[PDB]
């Protein structure tokens, strides 16, 4: 029993209902403050790349709290080091948005909320042979945060929804929890090409939904990808699960967490990356 | 004499008034066509970098056709090959925009116009000792095209105007031609980090104003940087020169040229770059 909008099970109760680890002091999301962060020139461009000979289908689910794309095993990867050796394997991508265009993102950048934040979830295949082995273990996960911003004038083909192949038109009011649907594959390499993959915040944090496990290497790109008002409204037609008070899915984001709450026993640092320039 | 808006001296006449080289078959701008272009994986990330020992001031001028930033010598460089060895030295940056938000750019991407296109102009210092030696000679110049798009919700610090330092407030009704003003330096490395510097069109073309010299290596970034309506209307406050029919500066773009007019003696190819995938 957790929710976003039911005050009985809502984000204010997670620290009490899931003490391991929603009561911790390495929580996400955080305010990404450009002025307090440390520039680390050794942090390299992110690459996302696909196994050519992967064949299996991708699905999307209304899980009752978000829209979640489920990727097949052994097909999408992240490299942080310029080597294409399958250190990080993408599992899923899901979305957080607002009831209105001025909020939705989990992370903020200098206090600014975006209308939509996508989370590309990977496990550290370098160490862990399966996602179920990685999800609960130290240093198991690496998530990429993709900010989206609304523009009035754009060609479909230059929007993030082109990389998503419009979720194969699956997003509507009848896409009810816990239904899944097979979809055309997401071109995650095209998605990343829509922003500057050298320019990001980096820190150690947590899952943003219970149990808020403190095993996430976070990368949040500073430059947003672009969508239209019509595209954001496609997410807002989804219905929330029945444990929610609100009917239409929206405001599915966790409140901002401090980088270093007062009970921390070892402070964390927010880092930032920029291009060899 | 030439203009944009006086039908006597406007772009339809340049081929007759400046046949060297506005009558050529390697003219710019062009429609940048994603489908028709050749992906060339050898084309690398663009880097812009500064001589940190440079002290000289930058100025901006209303030249009667555009707002033109004049950089000091030996200060800003482009590398296309990852070596920081001063092959390309930046001379100036100017802008093309529309009377309205749905046009202004010189290049189109699959037929789409942006409200504002910036042109970072450099000379091939690898071969030519000065801008005045390169500007009229073969292979002398390389220009970077930066598309700008209007968003409603954004912090000043994530807009292109942060890189421009608002041009020190010089964009207003009283900035009459041919006035020049000292401005804060433009952070061109920050500007380039606002988009994906690996994702671009590449072709051989021309200056877009008389005498349309065919000595320009063009790079046009596909992802736009972001601005506000308030920021685009600052450009629209500039007065046109007395050679123009319109009073306020706007629609200062050249019409689209063909990649290969029917009279070409040697076809050119449109290339496209994307990140080491
Ligand atoms: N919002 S967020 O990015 O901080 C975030 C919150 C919660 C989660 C939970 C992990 N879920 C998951 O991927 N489990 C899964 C389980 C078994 C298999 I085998 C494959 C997948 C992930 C990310
Ligand atoms: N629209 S466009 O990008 O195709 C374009 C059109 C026309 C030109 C003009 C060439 N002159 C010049 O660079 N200015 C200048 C300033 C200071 C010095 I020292 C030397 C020369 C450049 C670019
Ligand atoms: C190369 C890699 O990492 N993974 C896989 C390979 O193991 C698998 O057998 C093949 C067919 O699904 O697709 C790819
Ligand atoms: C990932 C997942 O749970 N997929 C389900 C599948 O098992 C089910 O049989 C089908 C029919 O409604 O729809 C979806
Ligand atoms: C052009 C170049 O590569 N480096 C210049 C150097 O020549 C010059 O003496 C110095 C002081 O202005 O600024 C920098
Ligand atoms: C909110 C905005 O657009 N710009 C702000 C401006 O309001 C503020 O007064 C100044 C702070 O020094 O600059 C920045
Ligand atoms: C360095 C500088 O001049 N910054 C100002 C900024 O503070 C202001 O908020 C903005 C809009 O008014 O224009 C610019
Ligand atoms: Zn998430
Ligand atoms: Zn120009």
């Amino acid at each position: 029993e957790w929710s976003y909008t039911n005050i009985l099970t809502g984000p204010e109760t997670w620290h009490e209902h899931y003490k391991n680890m929603c009561s911790g002091y390495y929580q996400s999301p955080i305010d990404l403050k450009t002025d307090i962060s440390t520039l680390d020139l050794k942090l390299k461009t992110v690459i996302i790349y696909r196994n050519t000979s992967s064949t299996e289908t991708t699905t999307i689910q209304n899980n009752g709290h978000s829209a979640e794309v489920k990727f097949p095993r052994n097909t999408w990867f992240i490299s942080f080091d310029g080597i294409l050796d399958y250190k990080y394997e993408i599992i899923q991508m899901h979305f957080h948005w607002g009831n209105t265009d001025d909020r939705g993102s989990e992370h903020t950048i200098d206090g600014f909320r975006f209308p939509l934040e996508g989370h590309i979830v990977s496990f550290r295949r370098q160490m862990y042979s399966s996602p179920s082995e990685a999800i609960g273990r130290p240093g198991g996960l690496a998530v990429l945060g993709i900010m989206h911003q609304i523009v009035e004038s754009i060609k479909y083909e230059q929007t993030a929804f082109k990389a998503y192949n419009n979720f194969s038109g699956v997003l509507n009011s009848q896409f009810v929890p816990p239904n899944n649907s097979t979809i055309d594959d997401i071109n995650l390499a095209l998605l990343l090409s829509l922003l500057n993959p050298s320019r990001y915040f980096r820190y150690l944090g947590s899952l943003t939904t219970p149990p808020c496990t403190e095993n996430v290497l976070w990368t949040v790109f500073i430059d947003p990808v672009l969508i239209t008002r019509e595209q954001i409204n496609l997410f807002r037609n989804l219905p929330y699960g029945s444990n929610e008070k609100q009917t239409r899915m929206g405001d599915n984001f966790r409140p901002i967490q401090l980088l270093n709450p007062i009970d921390t026993l070892a402070s964390r640092t927010l880092y930032r990356a920029t291009a060899r320039g």
